[PDB]
């Protein structure tokens, strides 16, 4: 009854073999060196369950001399089993349910979290960074978010070439729109700040700090003045030269020990942060479905804290399903597969096969 990822194949996707391959419930573990293709697996996942993408080009997934590729996931939550395919090439990403087009929308249950080993550049990184986490756990919550937000960078960066070009007499013409979307946009994050705060304030504790992490929104704006200041800054985006009101300029505040965390925490505190980011992104997606993402836990070994590595090995354990990666494997895991050239094979693990050996 939980959701589990029974099959992923792809085919010319870049750094994988093509193929399939079959996972059981609960974690199957890679292993291989730097290089294998086992966090393009995970992307491969993450793609076919979200329908998101890491990749700034869409022709960066495709393999070289290849000019489309495909990936297919097979979900059986129950006895009902889902197909959801991904094509892949001129520039275009398109999603298919069940073998009908669909939008990201007919995608189900928040599918899958990632958790990546660069990590800490949320902590440490620019805001760029911290809209990308927030957007994409919000478009995950919420289908209308994402073409919300989809539509309104759109229109943003309409507005900005109008600045840019000096058409700035038709610069305002659609101002309406982005009050629209922007307040929108500013009012999901605010819904889910709050949880996220929660979450993530629990998740650092758990994970050791005695420090008070706390999230809050650094805005550009408000909704009751979005209108007011769109139009009252005119004379500041004319000597810019750029759009200085809505949420593309807005940010994650991380508090820690009431200190900004990018400037003051340390190396192993902003690696907790940023696990905690992860497991509150998680545990939000979990509330809104009562069903669980799949676990994408990407290069375990780059942890180099033992009780941080033992905890993401834990929760991996602890969820219904967990692709687990890293340069050795995870103990205990119901598969293993060691990752050559981008090609998944099965190795033994005689500590998990030693049922109806007698």
């Amino acid at each position: 009854g939980d959701v589990r990822l029974s099959a992923l194949s792809t085919l010319n996707y870049r750094n994988l073999a093509p193929g399939t391959l079959n996972f059981p419930e609960g974690v199957t573990g890679i292993y291989g060196e730097n290089g294998a293709g086992k966090t393009n697996l995970l992307e491969a996942a993450y793609l076919a369950l979200t329908g998101q993408t890491d990749a700034p080009r869409i022709e960066q997934l495709i393999q070289a001399g290849e000019t489309e590729a495909y990936v297919r996931a097979d979900l059986q939550q129950g006895g009902s089993l889902s197909i959801q395919e991904v094509g892949l090439g001129r520039g275009r990403r398109q999603l298919k349910v069940d073998g009908v087009r669909a939008r990201t929308g007919d995608l189900p249950r928040g599918g899958a979290v990632w958790i990546r080993p660069e990590d800490s550049e949320l902590v440490f990184g620019p805001p760029s960074g911290r809209r990308a986490y927030l957007d994409s756990l919000l478009s995950r919550l919420s289908a209308r978010y994402g073409e919300q937000l989809s539509r309104y960078e759109r229109t943003v960066s309409q507005r900005n070439a109008a600045l840019r070009g000096g058409e700035e007499w038709a610069m305002h013409v659609w101002d309406d729109v982005l009050l629209k979307l922007g307040t929108e946009i500013m009012l999901f994050r605010r819904r889910a700040l709050t949880r996220l705060d929660e979450l993530a304030r629990e998740a650092n504790a758990q994970l050791g700090s005695r420090k008070t992490l706390a999230l809050t929104l650094t805005e550009s704006t408000s909704p009751e003045t979005y209108a007011a200041d769109l139009r009252g800054r005119r004379a500041e985006e004319l000597a810019r030269g750029s759009t200085v009101t809505g949420p593309h300029r807005d940010d994650l505040l991380l508090t820690l020990g009431d200190f900004p965390a990018s400037d003051y925490a340390s190396r192993g505190e902003g690696r907790t942060v940023a696990l905690a980011l992860r497991r509150a992104e998680l545990e939000l997606l979990r509330e809104k479905f009562g069903e669980d993402p799949v676990l994408l836990l990407d290069d375990f070994t780059a942890e180099l804290d033992p009780h941080r590595r033992q905890y993401l090995l834990d929760l991996a354990a602890s969820v219904p399903q967990a692709i687990v990666t890293g340069t050795e494997l995870a103990p205990g895991a119901a598969l293993t597969l060691r990752a050559q050239a981008g090609r998944f094979t099965p190795v033994a693990d005689e500590e998990m096969q030693a049922e109806g050996t007698a």
